[PDB]
């Protein structure tokens, strides 16, 4: 399956400390969808297929909404796993309606999650169970280095483990850039709590500069959790702004939970 939303509502100022992988995509997608006419009359031509690395939470599939928002085409999100049909003809068929549909609602981004589901390179020629996963993964390069012109719609392909992934995939005309979308440093991690915090009702004594300091390799997706953590902590003892000490009975809850070892 596929989730589809016709116009995101996911803005740039709202991914944060990604700055560079940021404007990489911004330049690598989002300009040649706007103006296919001048990548065209300039030469270079733009790539069909982008990768994302890196861990779960980072805000890849963030990036992808927040270009589709930027250039009002159709998000498609697929679920890579979902794809993983053990019936003949089945998972290929499913990569098939989706392209229908990406060019029926074009402009669209099609986000694949997980394509390392698909795209994964087996071990060898004893391939039996996944010699089905192959027929799909064949579909969607077809599609691929089918209808694809410039841009009408882009490719964006999600993993957080890239060398399982198929070489056959990053060849050029495909997945050619291949961006890594890592856990923020220190400078990354404030922004995304600023982001967060945005909207929410914040004591004078909260220092977020602190709390960064304080949430070694967390990912995005983990610190927005904290700040609703931190609120519900206010709630709990039914108050109206959040303090200093809720956000440290955050971090410390969520810190613990990934010490999942
Ligand atoms: N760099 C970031 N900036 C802002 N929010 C983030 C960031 N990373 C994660 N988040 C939050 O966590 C959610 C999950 O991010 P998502 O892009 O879905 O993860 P993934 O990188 O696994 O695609 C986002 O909707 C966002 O609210």
């Amino acid at each position: 399956a596929m989730e589809v939303d016709e116009r995101p509502n996911v803005r740039y100022e709202d991914i944060g400390g990604l700055e560079k992988q940021m404007q990489e995509i911004r330049e690598v997608v989002e300009l040649p969808l706007k103006h296919p006419e001048l990548f065209e009359k300039v030469g270079i031509e733009p790539p069909k297929g982008i990768l994302l690395y890196g861990p779960p939470g980072t805000g890849k599939t963030l990036l992808a909404k927040a270009v589709a928002t930027e250039t009002n085409a159709t998000f498609i999100r697929v679920v890579g796993s979902e794809l993983v049909k053990k019936f003949i003809g089945e998972g290929a068929s499913l990569v098939k309606d989706i392209f229908k549909l990406a060019k029926e609602k074009a402009p669209s981004i099609i986000f694949i999650d997980e394509i390392d589901a698909i795209a994964a390179k087996r071990t060898d020629a004893l391939t039996g169970g996944d010699r089905e996963v192959q027929r799909t993964l064949m579909q969607l390069l077809a599609e691929m280095d089918g209808f694809d012109a410039r841009g009408d719609v882009k490719i964006i392909g999600a993993t957080n483990r890239p060398d399982i992934l198929d070489p056959a995939i990053l060849r050029p005309g495909r997945f050619d850039r291949i961006i890594e979308v890592p856990a923020p440093d220190e400078k990354g991690r404030l922004e995304i709590l600023k982001i967060h915090t945005r909207k929410m009702n914040l004591a004078e004594d909260v220092n977020l500069e602190e709390i960064a300091k304080m949430t070694e390799g967390c990912v995005g997706a983990e610190l927005k959790a904290i700040c609703t953590e931190a609120g519900m902590n206010a709630i709990r003892e039914l108050r109206d702004y959040v303090t200093m000490d809720d956000f440290r009975k955050a971090v410390e809850k969520i810190m613990e939970k990934k010490k999942v070892k």
